[PDB]
């Protein structure tokens, strides 16, 4: 329908940035310096009225078209000049591309009764600069207009004519020609041929190309005759320009943001044409375009002033929804003259066919004050916050075009450059400043460091700022000209040393929102404590200025300046300042993520903690679950509520079972205290799953601890009652080793799980070599395979075995004991074999307990535990085990999984409300079938279930952890009802029985632990279910990972499709959801 705003920023004018904090690595490049006093080819001999700024890239170079009079807006003479640069930061010397021309003497406008043109040269006046032609060609253009005196109109549509020439590769231009004549003019009165006599066949048709165009014509429209056919639309909206929708049709801009759409490629527009909804714009110009990476932005004066110059993004090209700063500082205007107004201004880019610089990035030319020519490149794609602190050495970048990670402010008496290990700072202009800014992650305790050199100290002035985003600086810095590094306090100052020129100083800083001060050293020693002098939330940005901020001008300031200042042409004295080796860092609880941040997920615990009553307090009671979480869980978010509400009710929940003990601590399965439970209600039944579980918290001494209590915690040995269920915990602590990569913890637990192992073979094993379990001691009493004081053989304690034999050969192996690799490895082997010959069900296909003389014939979910550790072949015939997840007769039911196939006869027939695990949903089961099928589907060469699949059971698993309205996690649940089958008893309160968040982690956002230093994903969501997700403050081999999706784009405004990052920096993408491996990108 229409181009629009929905973004809530607003741009404060009484700011020269209108408080906006600017995209990542803007740099403003300023290319023409007016002068008249010192006139130059390099400043277009002296003239000071310069504006309007055209854009083109053609052969591997930037054409930047200008216009300029020597002091006046319609006072003549004018012309239009051409630059050209290989890079966009270093230009040629502006060319006169059309030059000044004579107004016929006798010319009269019906306007201006009594006067008649003599001696008078035209005005000139393009909307539209540049066609680059099927051909390869680049055509150049302009328009000549007649000013009779200061007030007339030249784009009356009484002008002259519109002219063009072409430009060729070597730099040369061919003879300039009309292509267009006002009303009256032709062949016979003007001074330059009609395009048609060329002999250049190809440039004759290039011209006509661009007549032939009515996206060109568009741009016409302002000065061509009124009502001229050739003009698609005639109505007079300013600076046309266009892109392309996703769909094809064609969007347009005009002066104050009128917009509209063209189905036709241009011809017929849509009317009403009104002002595009929700900008902030005025009589400035708008330049919207496309960018190389899909999406759309529009670079415009947010304001009725001319100030500050910034930029909104959309993903689509219709809604826009950002606002931030591309260009805040206004040079003080320093030669009056007619209808110069203050500010950036006039931006405009490169228009759809006209050359896509080779960087990527989006490059906008504009004026400041219709005086000096400026271009400004912004990265694409556009980055609103830095995902990574500063660690930033200059010598790895050979030019300011490297240093993607600065935004940077260059005029051309103040310019920004590298030296070595230097980012230096010059200034030698009287009316502006060298700038240099570092975004970096907003932080509240925040150290900042950086080596610092100045070239004097008794001249110039270096500010050195930190601010928020909306512009308060909370401190400053200063070098001064009297020799002295003093810190701002308030209205006065702390003098904190004398600096000498030449020296090298190391600078650290040390900030803090939260008491509000700043703490500064010099080569390691104190000497500036102070408060802020303006408080912040958050810092996230250090700026280095060689100036102070100048007020003007205000609101308040008029429109007009008849006046120059005084030296207007003059140079000051050149300061010099250098930085290098700029380091930030942070200590806030979550730095450690890169883009999603705690406060926006701490209402999940306050929700959690006002819903119902705390029952029973632990170590960590409620009051500090929050901070407990911030300090320990990973982050996530996607766009369906509830499971991004199940990610941190589960969290908030397992907290609970953190339990203090003489021997440290202790996890909990039940916060109810139990009869058979061993010291301090421990109950080892799903210490597996516990361990699963929190190996993703990232403060170690929890799980650390946790696992030590059980192994040592009775007398220095084992808790007996270890005895009392099935166990595949040397799996599990493998399992937290591919997690957190911590070797002397994982290489100190070894012996305690060979003392482990070896009593599980001593006491449970059968004479044909496979373990028996009662139902029970597996935690599953009342199975249908069963076993009440049976020793059958049941694919659960078998798997575990297998799984605990696999984990210490590997254990084994990064012990440096060969030995214990064989002798453990040769136990995993003879226990595939048995499960496979043995415990496959061969009329069922599918994995079965085998009783004393045949099986048990049922399937059972125990039958995928197999998958848990990856135990079975790749072989076919196992797959079709699997089909049964999809069937309602197997396990498919309305709340997940059933623990037994739901057309066995003997399902749920051993009555209700006592723990049965003939049938009913039992998420211990429904962790350990998921965490199988993930690994299936991760592992195996399978065609048997789809990500859609996977998904929709995480999906029930989720749907079924509610109970009154309010999450829950209990015992276990009806398959049909949903009915948690203890109803309100207490016992069954934030149960600790299962995994969640390990499957949220590994199998849907599908980070798959390894022993080695690659990164491995694959999420398991289907393609199109979510537009975004993305999991932080990920603790996994000893860095801090991301991993996230972003359809559109313009979640996290880094790029489209998965990606991975590493303490913040981008460590590898795909464009779609699928398996991506970064190798050793650790
Ligand atoms: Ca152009
Ligand atoms: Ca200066
Ligand atoms: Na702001």
């Amino acid at each position: 329908d229409r181009i629009h705003y929905t973004g809530k920023e607003l741009s404060n004018p009484t700011y020269h940035d209108g408080q906006l904090s600017p995209v990542v690595g803007v740099h403003n490049i300023q290319l023409v310096r007016a002068n008249r006093e010192h006139p130059e080819a390099s400043n277009g001999n002296g003239w000071t009225y310069n504006h309007q700024p055209m854009l083109a890239y053609w052969n591997g170079q930037f054409y930047y078209q200008y216009l300029a009079d020597p002091s006046d807006e319609h006072v003549p003479p004018s012309q239009t000049f051409l630059m050209t640069s290989k890079d966009g930061y270093q230009w040629t010397n502006p060319e006169i591309v059309f030059p000044p021309y004579k107004v016929p003497d006798g010319y009269t406008k019906e306007s201006r009764p009594g006067m008649q043109a003599k001696d008078l040269i035209a005005i000139m006046h393009q909307r539209v600069g540049f066609y680059v032609s099927k051909s390869g060609r680049l055509i150049t253009m302009g328009n000549y207009g007649v000013a009779l005196d200061k007030k007339d109109d030249p784009n009356d549509g009484n002008g002259i004519g519109r002219v063009v020439r072409e430009i060729k590769k070597d730099g040369s231009f061919g003879p300039i020609y009309f292509i267009y004549y006002n009303h009256g003019f032709n062949e016979k009165n003007t001074d330059y041929p009609y395009f048609k006599k060329s002999k250049d066949r190809e440039f004759v048709k290039a011209c006509q190309e661009i007549l032939d165009n009515p996206l060109y014509m568009m741009q016409w429209v302002e000065e061509a005759d009124r009502e001229d056919p050739i003009i698609p639309l005639k109505k007079g909206y300013k600076a046309f320009n266009c892109y392309t929708l996703p769909d094809g049709r064609i969007a347009s801009l005009w002066k104050h943001a009128l917009t509209s759409i063209s189905e036709d490629g241009g011809h017929t527009w849509a009317e009403p044409v009104l002002r595009a909804k929700g900008f902030v714009n005025s009589n400035a110009k708008i330049w919207g375009q496309r960018l190389s990476d899909g999406t759309y932005a529009t670079v415009y004066n947010p304001s009725e002033f001319r100030w500050p110059l910034a930029i909104s993004l959309s993903k689509d090209g219709l809604e826009y929804t950002t606002l931030n700063l591309v260009h805040g500082e206004i040079t003080p205007m320093r030669y009056g003259g007619n209808y110069k107004s203050y500010g950036p201004q006039y931006p405009r880019g490169i228009q759809e066919g006209n050359g896509v610089p080779a960087d990527g990035d989006l490059w906008v030319s504009y004026s400041v004050n219709k005086e000096d020519m400026w271009i400004s490149r912004i990265p694409v794609p556009v980055q609103i916050n830095a995902s990574a602190h500063a660690d930033d050495d200059f010598s790895k970048s050979g030019s300011i075009a490297e240093l993607t990670n600065w935004n940077i402010y260059s005029p051309v008496w103040a310019p920004v450059s590298l030296e070595g290990e230097w980012l230096k700072l010059q200034d030698k202009d009287p009316f502006d400043y060298a700038k240099v800014e570092r975004k970096i992650p907003a932080s509240k305790e925040l150290k900042v460091s950086f080596d610092l050199s100045a070239g004097q100290n008794d001249k110039g002035i270096l500010q050195i700022d930190f601010l928020d985003e909306n512009s308060i600086a909370c401190s400053r810095l200063e070098l001064t000209p009297d020799g002295i590094f003093r810190m701002k306090g308030g209205s006065r100052f702390a003098n904190m040393m004398n600096y000498e020129a030449g020296k090298t100083y190391h600078v650290e800083a040390v900030l803090s929102t939260a008491d509000r001060n700043i703490q500064v050293y010099v080569d390691g020693k104190r000497v500036g404590l102070r408060m802020f002098y303006a408080p912040v939330a958050t810092i996230e940005r250090i700026v280095f200025r060689t100036g102070e901020m100048r007020t003007f001008p205000t609101v308040d300031t008029p429109a007009d300046q008849t006046y120059d200042l005084p030296d207007a042409g003059g140079q000051e004295p050149l300061a010099e300042y250098r930085i290098a080796n700029v380091k930030t860092s942070s200590t806030d609880k979550d730095a450690s993520s890169a883009f999603l941040k705690y406060a926006d997920f701490s209402h999940y615990a306050e929700s959690f903690n006002g819903m119902e009553d705390e029952n029973i307090v632990q170590a960590i009671p409620n009051a500090k679950a929050s901070e407990w979480m911030e300090e320990n869980i990973p982050l996530f978010e996607c766009p369906q509520r509830n499971f991004e509400e199940m990610y941190y009710y589960r969290w908030w929940s397992l907290r609970k079972h953190i339990k203090e003990t003489p021997v440290g601590y202790g996890m909990t399965e039940f916060l109810v205290q139990r009869s058979y439970s061993d010291k301090y209600n421990l109950i080892a039944c799903a210490i597996g799953h516990h361990i699963y579980e929190s190996r993703w918290l990232r403060d170690p001494k929890y799980l650390d601890q946790i696992i030590h209590t059980w192994y040592r915690g009775n007398d220095g040995g084992p808790m007996k009652k270890m005895d009392k269920f099935s166990s595949w915990n040397a799996d599990a602590v493998l399992a937290r080793y591919m997690v957190d990569g911590d070797k002397d913890f994982m290489l100190d637990m070894t012996k305690d799980l060979e003392t482990e192992y070896q009593r599980w073979e001593r006491t449970n094993r059968l004479k044909n070599g496979l373990y028996w379990q009662g139902d029970v001691q597996d935690g599953m009493e009342e199975s249908i395979s069963g076993g009440r004081n049976k020793k059958y053989a049941r694919p659960t304690i078998n798997s575990y075995m297998y799984g605990n034999a696999k984990a210490l050969s590997i254990m084994g192996i990064l012990s440096g004991d060969e030995g214990m690799a064989m002798r453990y490895g040769m136990r995993a082997d003879t226990l595939k074999s048995l499960v496979e010959n043995d415990l496959w069900n061969t009329r069922h296909q599918f994995f079965e307990t085998m009783r004393t003389d045949s099986s048990a014939n049922v399937r059972e979910a125990i039958g995928y535990i197999p998958w848990y550790f990856n135990l079975p072949d790749t072989t076919k015939k196992y797959e079709v085990a699997w089909k049964e997840i999809m069937d309602e007769k197997g396990f498919s039911a309305p709340y997940g999984l059933t623990t037994a196939e739901r057309r066995h006869p003997e399902f749920r027939t051993r009555g209700v409300g006592k723990c049965e695990w003939d049938g009913a949903i039992w998420p211990f089961a429904s962790a350990q079938t998921l965490t199988a099928m993930a690994n299936f589907m991760n592992n195996y060469p399978q065609t048997v279930l789809s990500d859609s699949v996977y998904f929709r059971q995480m999906e029930l698993y989720v749907e079924s952890q509610y109970h009154r309205g309010r999450p829950y996690i209990g015992e276990y649940l009806d398959e049909v009802t949903g009915y948690w089958l203890k109803g309100d008893q207490e016992r069954s309160r934030y149960y600790n029985h299962s995994t969640f968040n390990d499957l949220m982690i590994t199998g849907l956002i599908g980070l798959r632990p390894r022993l080695d230093d690659t990164i491995e994903i694959n999420p398991l969501i289907p393609a199109d279910k979510w537009d975004w997700f993305c999991l932080d403050n990920v603790l996994y081999h000893g860095h801090n990972l991301t991993i996230l999706w972003d359809k559109n784009g313009d979640r996290y405004h880094c790029g489209k499709g998965l990606r991975i990052f590493v303490n913040g920096k981008e460590a590898g993408h795909a464009d779609t959801l699928t398996r991506l491996v970064c190798e050793n990108a650790l």
